[PDB]
């Protein structure tokens, strides 16, 4: 609201701010000489705190160049010699770790006990010629003297930075605030360079991001990053599924969805990082989750000893040989003289039976969720929002899901558990309120009589609802192919060659080779016609030779037994389609010469155009229509890699609006729209009460909790509204 | 150099040298970087033809051995797959070479035992390997030149 | 070749307006710009 | 790079690139942050002679 920092401007507030301005900086270079003053000290940082998001907020809604901005720099530069005295003092505080990290002041100490000497600690300040003169002296006096011996160095870096964590932070953001919104102060410029450290130690911390709200206005927005969030963001778990959230989207998916996608992307990889934090590193229970954990932080190597040992069974396997007397027919082994290795295959075998069983253990325990947890929010925000079941009628999928409406624990993965009451309160009336209490399996009345509002998982297992999980389950792709290989590995027990189907599983997951798979099926509806038009065609040249060649057909050199292989149609037609598409010459390769002048020319003609027609034409549009879909799918996979360096992918402005500078498209992708920063901001807003979200961040979390989806720039970025008015 | 050097040896290495005409003539040193540009994903297929010969070796040794025996004399009896380390090599080399798949080189199913089955792997055989994989080898490689 | 003159028409039903000829970018600075424009301001249906 | 790892020690490493100074430059622009003595040590300067 621009009517109260209207007013605010205009008061003495600057003035008053000034005044706090100067008792922060000398009191706090006072009370650093105790370690009975640090009571007092952590509640003067949090006040300043206070005071500087009260000066964010106070310019939020600022244009870049504004008199709320110029009156903000001049007042600290009216404050001048004691904002560097606050800067020196994070500025100190943060080269005090960093250094006392070198191994040249651990080898300055020779304690044992780690109390380094004062003098010789001043003497490892005085080495480095980073800190001043009078800085030693009033880190002496900051330590602790204890016999003039001990300062101990590790308490003393830790200490004076966890309670000003928060502040250096919020400090470093008001200054690279107003630097990026007023350009050419050099008093800025002044001050950035002095402030230096503490804005490389809150670089990767912060993020930020740009949205467009409030009538028609992009603005930076700035935030916290936790360590713990950017942890469990850089690992390949997380990332796997990011790089097929890169591919389907931009390939596939057209504009429109592409933001919904996205926050669904958020929302899931969000999903991921709750239960990888849930497995991060009588007592039945914690044995078995022990055995858990284990199991699924080795999940993605347990399946490299399953590939080894299959590539094992084999090596051995291929040396078998057959005869009557075993040493009717007894299959054996060569017994090369190596190590026995019947017995080897034998242990083998049974390892790739265990070690397959724990390759489906992983999988139920991992990749379960977040599909149960796909199924259930597509289905609860399909209902709660088109209204598909009570107002419309359904897809096997939407049948299937018509189980658990009835199940207590609909929404056993998808966060929000209150989805059943906003459903009949939106249709409360409209389509029966009892009728719709019954379909729910809410109970209405005593529903909403819930105390709560006024005032052995085997033991209470749900069937329905475990029926409605694996049924899903079941209809995965994936789990599929993990049953498929249990399937097969059990199944080799019971003759060793199915340890051959196990060897199999190089090629689907080896890249290049799961391109040509699915080429396959790609087309195979435009392919398979092609192949019913070559039976056909065989067909029609079957019945003509039915007709009138009959004569010709006879592939039985032996004088007497005559062979007259076209005599059951059924017979002639599988002899054409067997060697007939076979023969690279056409049918008329593997028949008796036409020499004869009975329907002499009629076959002459019929041999050339059963090859031309089929051998040269059929037999080559398929062969390309197999190396095409594997050439195209082999570009779906550039278009992605090349429009990723041409377009912002959240604005559509390309590479050349962000090239009239050095790094400019760069630039811009790395700072100014790194879809990262948007899905922290996710994060953030989730993390944090509600009491607390200034007022860019309460708008476009209110404008999320709806799902609209115009806080999203597309179609300008910062430079094509401020473009002229900014360097 | 130790080519030329060798050639001393035995005068068939001045014929190594004879080579060095393709590596500088400009449009030959192209199909030269064409098989290097992308090994990465042309040895994958090459692999993937060893493994599909290999399933199409397993089963004639569980249920076609019979059909194997390239010997005309009465007699001396070859059977090609006894051995699985040598009835694979047998399809490896005369398999893919065929032109129109196995099935051009063995006794005709004509005997009902199996007479389909084998049908279909012959037909199978041909169109997956023959007019699949050795297509898109070849494929692979043109690309890489243009 | 015949695979490909039914490939242009897909292409260009989402790119172009097929009454005016502008193209979907000068209606893409908004959501469902092009759509829109498409479903109310030129359904040739409405012609018809 | 670790190959490269062996010259440091050379008295000529700069034996082709022009700029035959760039012993001292390195030294001086990390002269005390990475400890003297030590790089002198690994560029094989004999840092005070
Ligand atoms: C380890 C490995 C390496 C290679 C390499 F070719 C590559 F280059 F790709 F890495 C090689 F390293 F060998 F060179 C190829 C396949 C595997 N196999 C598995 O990961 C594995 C093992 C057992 C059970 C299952 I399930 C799997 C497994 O995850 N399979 C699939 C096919 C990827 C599962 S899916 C159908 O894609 O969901
Ligand atoms: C003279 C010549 C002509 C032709 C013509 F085909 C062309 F049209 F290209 F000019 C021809 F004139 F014959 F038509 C082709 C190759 C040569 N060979 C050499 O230059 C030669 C000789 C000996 C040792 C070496 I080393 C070379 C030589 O430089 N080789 C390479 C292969 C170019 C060296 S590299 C691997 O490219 O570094
Ligand atoms: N808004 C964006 N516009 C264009 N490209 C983007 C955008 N956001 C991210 N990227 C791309 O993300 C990539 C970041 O580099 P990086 O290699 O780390 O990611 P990656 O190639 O997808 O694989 P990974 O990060 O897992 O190693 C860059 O290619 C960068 O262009
Ligand atoms: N003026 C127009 N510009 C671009 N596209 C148009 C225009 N008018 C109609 N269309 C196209 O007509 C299509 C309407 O969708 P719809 O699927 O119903 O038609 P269809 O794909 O041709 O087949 P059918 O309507 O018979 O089911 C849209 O693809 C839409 O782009
Ligand atoms: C896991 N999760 C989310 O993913 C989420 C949320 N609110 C919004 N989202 C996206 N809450 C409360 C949540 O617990
Ligand atoms: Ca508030
Ligand atoms: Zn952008
Ligand atoms: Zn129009």
């Amino acid at each position: 609201c621009t009517g109260n920092q209207q007013s605010l401007a205009h008061s003495r507030l600057w003035d008053a701010v000034v005044g706090f301005l100067h008792v922060f900086a000398h009191m706090m270079m006072k009370l650093a000489q105790d370690s009975s003053q640090i009571e007092l000290l952590k509640e003067l940082l949090d006040l300043q705190k206070d005071m500087v998001v009260m000066l964010l907020s106070l310019l939020e809604g600022n244009v870049v160049n504004g008199m709320i901005a110029r009156q903000m720099v001049d007042m600290l530069v009216e404050s001048s010699s004691n904002v560097e005295m606050i800067l020196k003092f994070f500025d100190m505080f943060l080269k005090l770790k960093d250094i006392v990290g070198s191994e040249a002041f651990q080898d300055y100490v020779t304690d044992p006990r780690g109390l380094i000497s004062k003098k010789d600690f001043q003497k490892a300040m005085d080495s480095q010629k980073q800190f001043t003169g009078p800085e030693i002296q009033f880190l002496l006096s900051c330590s602790e003297a204890d016999e003039n011996e001990m300062i101990n160095f590790e308490e003393f870096a830790n200490r004076f930075q966890e309670p000003a964590r928060d502040i250096g932070f919020n400090v470093a953001v008001l200054l690279t605030n107003l630097s990026e919104h007023v350009p050419h102060d050099p008093r800025l410029r002044n001050f950035l360079e002095l402030a230096e450290s503490i804005l490389e130690y809150f670089r990767p911390y912060l993020g930020r991001i740009e949205i467009m709200g409030a009538s028609r206005r992009i603005e930076r927005i700035y935030f916290e990053i936790s360590e713990t969030n950017r942890a469990q963001w850089e690992m390949p778990q997380v990332k796997e599924s990011k790089r097929q959230f890169i591919f389907d989207v931009v390939n596939e998916g057209g504009e429109a969805e592409k933001m919904e996608l996205f926050v669904s992307f958020c929302e899931d990889t969000i999903f991921e990082m709750q239960i990888a934090a849930q497995i991060s590193e009588g007592e039945l229970e914690v044995q078995r989750v022990k055995f858990l954990n284990y199991l699924s932080r080795n999940f993605y190597t347990l399946k490299y000893l399953a590939l080894f040992l299959a590539f094992a069974i084999n090596f051995i396997l291929l040396f078998y040989k057959v005869s009557d007397s075993p040493p009717n027919m007894v299959y054996y082994f060569l017994e090369e003289s190596t190590g026995y290795m019947e017995p080897a295959l034998w242990c083998l075998s049974l390892l790739h039976t265990l070690v397959a069983f724990l390759i489906i253990i992983g999988y139920n325990c991992l990749k379960v969720p977040l599909v149960i947890f796909k199924r259930e929010k597509e289905l609860a925000r399909k209902l709660e929002f088109d209204g598909l079941y009570i107002t419309e009628q359904p897809d096997v999928k939407g049948q299937w899901d018509r189980l658990v409406l009835n199940t207590p624990s609909f929404p056993s993965n998808y966060w929000d558990k209150f989805v059943k009451r906003k459903v009949l309160d939106k249709h409360g009336d409209i389509f029966g309120r009892e009728r719709i209490a019954e379909l729910l399996g809410m109970d209405l009345a005593s529903l909403e009589i819930t105390a709560h509002n006024e005032r052995t998982w085997l033991m209470s297992i749900d069937v329905k609802y475990q029926i409605w999980k694996f049924g899903v389950i079941f209809t995965d792709n994936s789990f599929l192919y993990s049953g498929w290989y249990m399937v097969m590995s059990l199944l080799g027990h019971y003759n060793n060659f199915f340890f051959a189907a196990h060897l199999l599983d190089i090629a689907m997951g080896v890249k290049t080779l799961r391109t040509i798979l699915s080429s396959v099926t790609h087309n195979g509806k435009q392919l398979v016609m092609t192949v019913g038009l070559l039976a056909v065609v065989v067909y029609l040249y079957t019945v003509v030779a039915f007709n009138f060649f009959r004569k010709f057909y006879n592939k039985s050199e032996d004088e007497d037994e005559p062979d007259m292989k076209c005599d059951d149609m059924m017979t002639c037609y599988l002899f054409h389609m067997y060697v007939g598409v076979r023969a690279g010459g056409g049918i008329g390769d593997e028949i008796e010469d036409p020499a004869g002048d009975e329907y002499e020319l009629y076959r002459v003609v019929f041999d050339i155009t059963f090859f031309f027609f089929v051998i040269v034409i059929l037999l080559a549009i398929i062969q390309g229509l197999i190396i095409d879909a594997f050439g195209e799918l082999r570009d779906q996979q550039e278009q992605v890699k090349e429009d990723m360096e041409t377009k912002c992918f959240i604005c559509g402005i390309g590479s050349d609006y962000f090239d009239t500078t050095p790094h400019g498209f760069e630039t811009h992708t790395l700072e100014e729209h790194n879809l990262a920063n948007y899905m922290f901001f996710l994060m953030y807003l989730i993390n944090k009460d509600e009491t607390e979200h200034t007022g860019q961040e309460s708008y476009v979390w209110k404008m999320y909790q709806e799902r609209c989806w115009d806080f999203f720039p597309a179609g300008d970025c910062f430079r094509k509204q401020y473009e002229d008015q900014l360097s």
